[PDB]
DNA sequence: GCCTTGCCGGGTAA
DNA sequence: CGCGCCGGAACTTAC
DNA sequence: GTTCCGGCGCG
DNA sequence: CCGGCAAGGC
């Protein structure tokens, strides 16, 4: 479970690019604590996403269910569980800590979620900019050079751009990696 | 003249 | 009574 | 993406 | 997120 880090660092991508950690407070005093990913995709949340998600339920020891909840324009998973929680809640304040693996997962989770998935440009999106600036040294690091600036002045959100002279580098070493989780269109060029 | 990447509006998928 | 899992979906907006 | 609703479980 | 347009570089 070098691979259950790397899952949870993937699961941590999507869940703050597509969805979020939440802390409810209820009438009363009744509480719940939420990890959710959404997207449109049926079949992409419960083929591609729940069983990572239940793997990491039973490594933990999880009780709680994973939920499918329908909503008009997208499906909801969710975690009902305090544990999971603040599971993802700690490891996202740690996340400047994360080793090279973790890295990679994460941006692979995070590329799902907010990538520009025609793959002709290599993208993310996000209001986000210090996150956005983690990410950037990372690729660095891995010698995959990019650069951020203000792409929407609407919403302030910001654009990582990754430099398509080093598309074979991002796609082959990241996107492709066989250390943690494949995501879609990855695993799919792979086996053609 | 062929790419790469900043800029920007439309609107779906968060 | 005081909190924490379900199941749904109305609501806002960031990709 | 976010936070409401009514419901149940358990010490 | 998508995709078109254009300034900029080679
Ligand atoms: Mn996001
Ligand atoms: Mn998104
Ligand atoms: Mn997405």
């Amino acid at each position: 479970n070098e691979n259950v880090s790397g899952i949870s660092a993937y699961l941590l991508g999507l869940i703050i690019g597509d969805g979020g950690l939440y802390k409810l407070k209820y009438k009363g005093n009744r509480s719940e604590y939420r990890v959710v990913i959404t997207q449109k995709s049926e079949n992409l949340i419960k083929q591609h996403i729940a069983p990572l998600m239940q793997f990491l339920i039973d490594e933990l020891n999880v009780k709680s269910k994973i939920q499918i909840v329908k909503g008009d324009t997208r499906y909801e998973l969710r975690v009902s569980s305090k544990k999971l929680y603040y599971y993802f809640a700690n490891m996202l304040e740690r996340i400047r800590l994360f080793n090279m693996r973790e890295q990679i997962a994460f941006i692979k989770g995070l590329y799902v979620a907010e990538g520009d998935k025609t793959l002709k440009r290599l993208r993310i999106w996000n209001k986000n900019k210090a996150l956005l600036e983690i990410v950037s040294r990372w690729l660095n690091n891995l010698g995959v050079r990019n650069t951020i600036h203000l792409d929407d002045h609407r919403h302030g959100v910001y654009v990582l751009n990754i430099s398509l002279r080093d598309r074979i580098k991002f796609v082959h070493t990241i996107l492709s990696s066989h250390l943690n989780p494949l995501p879609p269109e990855a695993a799919a060029l792979e086996h053609h």
